[PDB]
């Protein structure tokens, strides 16, 4: 367990909150604010509880030690000022002290500018901790990496707790991965079985139904001796795919959508899996497979969604993902989705409000599903003991 910011007395205390404000910026303007909107309840709560609030976050991947204006959090300070109806200053020099009174809030400049951030140097971690009475970790999307603002500061802060956003992510994930409501289905897609091997292996013992898509589905199709044509699969992993399919039910596609090239004179063709030619590219599941997979998902009590089942950004290759998105949305299951590709499909087909939990954790989301120890959560558990 971890301490919760909601349960702490923050009246007059200096609270340092690590948020995930790594948002798209163009010419000094935030262009999509979903991550800031998600963090605003935490910030407003901290102020409501009477704290002197310091918000910190990363942005992009600048070179450590050198200031780069394109990686500055100044556009987020502009956004936060408009969002809170009050000035939110960007403090660019803070590791040797920062002046913040109770009721006020500042935004630290990009933590990735600070030397020692990526390698979690003790000296920088103690500088963060010296600036606050409480440290709050509220950035799940960075919880899988030990960095000065995500891990080290929690070793040295007088009090270290999880924010309500991080606590919400951990609640939803534990609901789907710790004794989930059966039957559980998972959808896993990607270009390579090898790159998602631990994800597949972990889910293979958790779920009752494993739907695969993309290049992963190619390797499983070829592992059953089916022709995939000009579609990437990994010959050194068909044995692994066979082992996975022996441990969990992996239904294979009945039909697929193929095309010989991306061109104006390129017809998308539905073919049965035995009828795929050497120069065919499998780019979606067929309408029969999409309907059958939808019927399998409809009675699930838990659904873990990690990937579309076709190159859905093309409408001619997006039917399989569209049908599955509606199937998940229509189902009464507890639905949890993660991965940038999955969230992109959720936006395109408009099912966000019908998904039980939408994780923005990306790589950290996957590593949690793999069963790996997330260091930012591990250090918080160390600070939650009597």
């Amino acid at each position: 367990t971890v301490l919760k910011m909601t349960d702490l007395d923050l009246q007059g205390k200096r609270v340092l909150i690590r948020e995930d404000l790594n948002v798209p910026v163009k010419d000094g303007v935030v262009t999509s604010d979903a991550r800031i909107l998600a963090s605003l309840p935490t910030i407003k709560l901290a102020l409501e509880k009477g704290a002197a609030v310091m918000v910190c976050s990363h942005l992009g991947r600048p070179t450590e030690g050198e200031f780069s204006a394109e990686n500055s959090l100044k556009p987020v300070a502009d956004y936060l000022s408009k969002a809170l109806g009050r000035e939110v200053p960007l403090v660019s020099d803070y590791l040797n002290g920062v002046d913040v009174k109770a009721g006020d809030i500042v935004l630290f400049e990009n933590v990735r500018f600070n030397k020692g951030e990526k390698k979690n140097a003790d000296e920088l971690a103690k500088q963060y901790a010296a600036l606050c009475d409480v440290f709050v970790m509220d950035a799940f999307g960075t919880a899988h990496r030990a960095e000065g603002s995500t891990h080290g500061v929690a070793k040295f802060a007088k009090v270290a707790a999880a924010g309500p956003l991080l606590a919400a992510e951990l609640d939803a994930l534990g609901k789907a991965l710790g004794a989930p409501a059966k039957p559980m289905a998972a959808i896993v897609a990607g270009s390579k079985v090898s790159t998602k091997l631990d994800v597949l292996n972990s889910l293979s013992q958790i779920c009752d139904l494993l739907i695969v898509g993309g290049g992963i589905a190619d390797t499983f199709l070829a592992a059953a001796g089916h022709p995939v044509g000009k579609s990437l699969y990994e010959p050194d992993l068909l044995d692994t795919a066979r082992a996975i399919a022996a441990k969990v039910n992996v239904p294979l596609p009945t039909d697929v959508v193929v095309a010989k090239e991306f061109a104006e004179s390129a017809e998308a063709t539905v073919k049965l899996i035995a009828d795929v030619a050497a120069d065919d590219m499998i780019l979606d599941i067929g309408p029969q497979t999409a309907e059958h997979f939808a019927q399998l998902l409809k009675t699930s009590k838990t659904i873990l969604w990690n990937g579309p089942v076709g190159v859905f950004e093309f409408d001619q290759f997006g039917n399989g993902t569209k049908v599955l998105a509606k199937a998940i949305a229509d189902s009464a299951a507890f639905s949890i989705a993660g991965g940038g590709d999955t969230l992109a499909a959720i936006d395109k087909y408009g099912v966000a409000d019908q998904i039980s939990y939408i994780s923005t954790g990306g790589g950290a989301f996957l590593e949690f599903v793999e069963g790996k120890v997330l260091p930012a959560v591990e250090v918080l558990e160390s600070r939650a003991k009597a």
